[PDB]
């Protein structure tokens, strides 16, 4: 029976033996063992007395209002299997490692406010690359199971880590730097036979690793299963006390690093300029690792940052306010060596996005299997969403208000895959694939200069209103990239008083003919469905099947005299010569509904368009309908597409 | 009696036994009893000694357990059965979790509210220095105006209307915000926000702008209001858990029953969860059973809501987006960012999903409405959007819009067995893409817009209806393409309802699946004269007899095949043939120009034998022997 | 106050009283109550010692470091209302039941190792079918509301459950082995009027239970509440040891039982054969319950396996390598005897299974509402995704490297609906539904002999290349199954240097009139568009209307002189008889632009295709413009289609 009012009068008893029963009062209060057993001090847990030590009893998590100070926090956390509720505010003087198997909770007034002294990282689960490397025995193509060593090369325990690389390039993307291919799997089975080790891995491989391309394994040291819950760090007021730190979490070679809610805020002082490097959450060669519903402000890089090998990485439901990008899957510079890992196997669901200073959700010019649903970027300075990677997939997205597009890909990128996404007031455009082509499939871009700007590929459904130039321009970034087909079908692009339907680019080369324009909405364009600038002689016009430009004077039945009839329609054409402009007619559609012995082949001629002074009445246009047979008397239906 | 012992020392360890049992510590200093965590004794307090959670079964009394959470920083976990007997009010920076057989019992002796987290408006607004359009991230007011206190929040309005839907009632725009910076300069003070502005703020609608106290940071784990049986003990209560200028609210799982009986009538205002003037707050989970008034409430202000996975049955609305009554004088605010995901509604009164008319940025996601009385969805708001949501078996419509609404727009969505129709937006137009229709009286109603691609079936009348509301509802163009609309043994492809003054041109019919209807794809009722047909394009109507090649003897063939036509002057229908392409195969030197005539149709007495049907082929040159491909649409 | 230093010291104490304070140092210690009353030994939180019972004192959660083995764990799971942290490495002996609102919930280093002596289930949770059941006093259709049985039969209590069944069949497949009708229901209101009793139930029933069909209702016992919170069933390594299981978590008449993250590994060695019923996760007639972030590694059957009656349940973020199946709906062998259930209302929703030695994700031939979501299966032995029950819904899933289909149904099953759905190198097909129709909508398959195996249906959309056969193969999976209409719509299935756009397959009987052709882009294909086999007589060829063949050469204006215009442009044909081929040429659409008095009706004639070998040149193809008036001189745009 001894117990203490303070903690020096506690720690200063020299007579404590093992059977005491021992307690300690006040804030850090709790109950101890007395042990003579070497033991590893951190004022919290363990603490130092003459004969030997004082362990706090406890089960369940271990509470930072335990601790004497930050220095026995950081004690605490650098042994594994560690949970730690954060249930006071810490103020940190150095990092806070985390090691495999621990977790780390905040109660809703726990909190880690960097030290205003030194910009430093907060948070660190820090693993490293292998030091040395084996070459495989033979080849393993993309999708092997097994990969295969020397028997006695390399000790591959199961449920560990290995990590493959080889010389071939990285092949998401551009891939500018040359940054060369690296994956982390895991061995979950082994076998030897005749000198020839065979390792399992948990899952395929995703590239080919052949001989030829120097193809080697070692064994990197992971940290796994971190669970950070509730992070909050820094807090608001902290531009008023120049307290910063330089990265928040940051994470190399973790594996199942799960972040759930928290708060990280104020690496920049507000509305700042971007600090290359200051990421609030930093995935760096990270497997199987998510972070869903944490909140961002001030950042002075990118919110989430994903980069090397990281795969099957996915962030969720995150809210960035003030940040560079909310999420960036990034390069590696290779200015000083060589590089390693592209990101493979991204899911960003769900995020939202606030006055990014550049884009809101991002890819840098690397990265395999790239999915962003459901997420939306308002008031972006650049984009909403970038794409520099190639076939970057978005399902769902939403940009609003970007100073450029609302949706762009980039120098050098190919075929972005937009599917049901939706541009709002962006400045230049909704979606800007005009640098290696795009898929827009059921999208919509509303309020801009153009909806959609595109060199090549697809413009599938959807529907385009409010763009003061034209609904879909056929351009390119720069004149030196190549034309694709383009196919516009089904798509609603009416007239609102705003832009033409579609502009073509004569400036940098565009042929209309490489575009063809099917069942298309185009009602109330008129004569100016198309706009074109910058060329030199009329350009031959699209193919162009079953459009809709006008929606009276469309439909009709008339009845041939001696084999003709002129009937009032809104038939329309263009028969000049000027550079800028397409010689153009309706296809007007007949069939014969009477059928009288003299029934010849039908045509259309003398197509002619009123040209009343001030304004044209388009319902005084006509056409002739004109008979092979010169006594034909059949009634015939009428249908007036473009 | 531990509370009796007169002699406490600060010195002392204290030991309290029974069900609320622990240690203590006595102290001199002013201290809130709540006979749970503090308790008064002669001289001062004990107060217990514990880190992590408090727990209910501490507290002698409710009353101790509403005076624990009557104050911020308090994490309660309920482990007992709780008998309320007042409303349990939840502060700033507090969890209230439940255990597997926690509970509160509301109040027997009163129907009142279970769970309250209240925040207060401003006292006092301030008027915007200058104008802020819709994407400002910095609002002015005068120096000295305010204090904007760096993460604490401000409520912006004006006498601008909300914009999202109709909005009969005239309530006026208003947001919530939380302060990230702050500069003056000049006499004006700049206030950086969180997130943008959502509406111009402009200085000629009296702009303005004041501090709320907002609750923030409360997350509700697994609660359990009132249990199975209630009923029979005749335990009701009013509102479950109401929620008022509140940020970041995270309610998770849990199950709150029984503020009607089962079956029973609705009740106005009757909520289980209530979201007035939110922002940045969910319900993932939860379960509701016999609720009075709707599942989730949200109304006001609030601003980026969420509602997944929750199950909802016997409701008036699993969820419901809400306007405001201004009868009595001035309201602000519409929801603004609402995802409705993987949410699923039995037995509703009303409307599965729903919305009143205002609201923005409203989106529903894989929800789906079983056995609704009324739809399974319904917008009130402009350009409501559901992505793969379904509705099973309502009594009215799946999907519908109403009286004055614009254009929901419905992606994969899937209807069966609603009684009245799958998709009704017929009162302002509706895009209907790639949806589904099947056991209906008719797939889709609608005045205005677009129908492309999907499948229909099993609609008793039409599988896409042209009509109306009512007669005064403009018609604007229609497109109908891609759509696989099929004969299978019940209505027809589109009716056209001259009734209500539908004029056939203004739909667009291209490459839609109509096979199987024969004479009968299109239903017309009410025309007086007859109508000219929509424009038509490449669409199917059979299959077989569809496509051959014929050889020109003379310049002419007579060709068997379904081609089809209605040649008469019936007031309710078209004049109308198939369309035959022709293309030449063989080039001899008389080759000249080719048209269709003579059009037969056979008349076999029991049975029409379309097989027997045909056409000819003329050449422009009577020395004509091209052989001839021919291909039938419609 | 009575203190012990060590656990045998403490039970052996003869002279405990109630009064007694009791306090146990060190290792499972705690404060403890002497009790008389009957108490369940556990040697956790009950221990016997003379004369009574000592009670652990606690409030939260118990932990497993408390327990002297894990017969005590046992012990005080099988009571209900129990909370247990398992925060020790535990070996068991024998199932661990779990009972009614309970959780049990892992730390980080928190294990159950199954018992290597005898393979056996690791997880049990158990209520049981009904002892009696009783008829329904009316027929009750889909959608009732309430059923009635007669005034007495049944005692129905609010908040417990039913289980009504019939001898109607299971309708959502197949259902080869003629499962019957069963569900569960919750009651939430009874009355009692004119001798019946009316039950009215939480979610309405979805079949017609008729008395016809001997329509009967039970009470079962159901385990309801229960949370399984990182469950970590086995480790790495076990295959050394020999250390497997049969079953990790059975669950039958279980209501919300939600699992969460967790692993479960090694009922088999890695790679090894398959074992029959040895999955991870079975969920058989469970209602509203959940599996979400658990992962899967060598597995001797399925990863979740659902079967019976069960009824919304959810599979969310799991992650599954090398086992049978990641997910399998299942049916039930009615070959001793009648079985009733089938699954309703089925999610799988960002699931990823890898080296799946059957289909990754699977129905068996029942089943009823199953939707996938954003699933990936990599590098399965069998299907990425298998269909034996009718009208599975995907949703943006993923097949990577199947070694058979990407997709596929099977024999006697109903048109599966695949939308936005993509597949990469699967070795035979993309999409396989040549059993009995499917629906393929924005679809893409990339790196197959065929992209798309289909018998009728759709093909509406999407986009095919590396296929090296065709893009679309039009077939069968035996002769004898019905070919009903295709509509092949909107496709991009562009020649890239590998198949043929269309593959007819007359072996089994095709025809391919029953197959239409519209807004295609085939660019590039020239005469070899289509691929036709086993035909023994030339067929007619399906209706083709504005598909794109090539991209050059296909718009100009000609102009008429003396009726007739040559025109050089990349028209096509065949003209020829060969069995496995079609007659067919262009759609040319001309359009009149000049409108002379000489205007006549306009046809295309004389199509003249370049033959050069070894490559013919199709910028040498002609066609002529001919008028029906030899005076003719109109200008005439024409654009060239299939
Ligand atoms: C590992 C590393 O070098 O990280 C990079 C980081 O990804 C970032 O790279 C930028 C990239 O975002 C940009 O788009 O392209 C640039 C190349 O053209 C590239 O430089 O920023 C640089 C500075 C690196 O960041 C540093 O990384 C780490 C770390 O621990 O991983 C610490 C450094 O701290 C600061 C803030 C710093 O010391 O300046 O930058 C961090
Ligand atoms: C919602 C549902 O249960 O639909 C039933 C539909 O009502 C109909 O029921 C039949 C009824 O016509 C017949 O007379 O009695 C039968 C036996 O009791 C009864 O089954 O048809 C069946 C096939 C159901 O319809 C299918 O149901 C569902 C579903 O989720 O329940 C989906 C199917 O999609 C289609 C359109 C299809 O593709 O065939 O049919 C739906
Ligand atoms: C309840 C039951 O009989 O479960 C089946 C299990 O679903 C599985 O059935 C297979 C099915 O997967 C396959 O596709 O079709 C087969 C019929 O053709 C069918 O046999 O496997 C069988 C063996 C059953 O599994 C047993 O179920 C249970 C249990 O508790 O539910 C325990 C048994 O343990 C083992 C591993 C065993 O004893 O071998 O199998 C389990």
């Amino acid at each position: 029976e001894r117990v203490f009012s303070d903690l020096a009068s506690m720690v200063a008893y020299p007579n404590f033996q093992v059977q005491d029963k021992i307690t300690l009062l006040g804030s850090a209060g709790g109950d101890f063992t007395f042990t003579t057993t070497a033991s590893v001090v951190d004022n919290g847990t363990v603490f130092a007395v003459p004969g030997g030590y004082l362990l706090r009893k406890f089960v369940g998590p271990a509470y930072s209002s335990w601790f004497s100070n930050w220095t026995g926090i950081v004690t605490f956390m650098s042994a594994p299997n560690r949970h730690l509720v954060v249930d006071t505010v810490l103020q940190a003087t150095s990092v806070l490692n985390i090691k495999s198997n621990s977790t780390l909770e905040f109660t809703d007034t726990g909190r880690i406010l960097p030290d205003a002294a030194v910009a430093r990282q907060v948070l660190n689960i820090t693993g490293s690359a292998p030091s040395v490397f084996v070459p495989l025995a033979a080849d393993a193509a993309a999708g092997s199971k097994v990969i295969t060593v020397a028997a006695g090369a390399l000790s591959a325990v199961k449920g560990t880590y290995l990590y493959l690389r080889s010389n071939k390039l990285c092949d998401g993307g551009p891939n500018t730097y040359g940054v060369k291919i690296s994956q982390i799997r895991k061995v979950v089975g082994v076998s030897t036979s005749g000198g020839v080790t065979s390792i399992r891995l948990d899952k395929t491989l995703h590239y080919n690793y052949y001989l030829s391309d120097a193809a080697e394994v070692g064994i990197p040291t992971m940290v796994e299963n971190v669970t950070l819950v509730s992070p909050y760090i820094n807090e608001f007021g902290y531009d008023d006390l120049n307290r910063f730190f330089t990265i928040g979490i940051s994470a190399n070679f973790a594996a199942d690093l799960h972040i759930q809610d928290g708060v990280i805020i104020g690496n920049k002082r507000p509305g700042a300029s971007d600090i290359e490097g200051r990421s609030a959450i930093k995935f760096n060669n990270c497997v199987d690792s998510t972070v869903k519903g944490t909140c961002f402000y001030n950042i002075g890089w990118y919110g989430v940052e994903v980069l090397g090998c990281s795969e099957d990485t996915e962030v969720h439901d995150i809210h960035a306010m003030d940040v560079r990008h909310a999420i960036s899957l990034n390069w590696q510079s290779t200015a000083d060596g060589d590089k390693w890992g592209e990101p493979i196997e991204f899911l960003g669901v769900n995020c939202e996005a606030y006055s990014t200073t550049q884009a809101g959700f991002d890819t840098h010019d690397i990265g395999k299997r790239v999915k962003f649903v459901r997420c939306v970027s308002y008031d972006s300075a650049a984009a909403g969403f970038q794409a520099r990677t190639n076939g970057v997939e978005y399902l769902n997205c939403r940009a609003y208000r970007a100073a450029m597009d609302g949706f762009a890909s980039n120098t050098g990128v190919a075929f972005p895959i937009y599917r049901e996404c939706l541009a709002y007031d962006n400045v230049r455009s909704g979606f800007n694939c005009s640098y290696g082509g795009g898929y827009v499939y059921d999208c919509e871009a509303h309020g801009s200069q153009n909806g959609v700007r595109i060199n090549g590929g697809r413009v599938k459904g959807g529907r385009y209103t409010r763009n003061s130039s034209s609904h879909i321009f056929v351009t390119k970034d720069v004149a030196e990239t190549a034309q694709t087909s383009l196919e516009i079908d089904g798509v609603s692009m009416r007239y609102d008083g705003t832009g033409r339907a579609v502009y073509f680019h004569g400036t940098v080369g565009i042929d209309p003919t490489l575009v063809s324009m099917s069942n298309n909405d185009m009602t109330g364009h008129g004569l100016f469905w198309a706009l074109l600038s910058g060329y030199t002689v009329q350009p031959t016009p699209p193919r162009m099947s079953r459009n809709l430009l006008d929606d009276t004077g469309i439909r009709g039945v008339a009845t041939l005299v001696a084999g003709e009839a002129t009937v009032n329609a809104r038939v329309r054409g263009n028969f000049g010569s000027v550079a800028n402009s397409f010689k153009w007619v309706s296809e007007v559609k007949l069939t014969r509904l009477t059928f009288p012995s003299s029934a010849g082949a039908l045509t259309v001629t003398s197509v002619a368009q009123n040209q009343d002074v001030p304004t044209p009445n388009p319902d005084l246009n006509s056409f002739v309908i004109r008979s092979s047979n010169a006594a034909d008397v059949s009634q015939v239906a009428w249908e007036v597409y473009l």
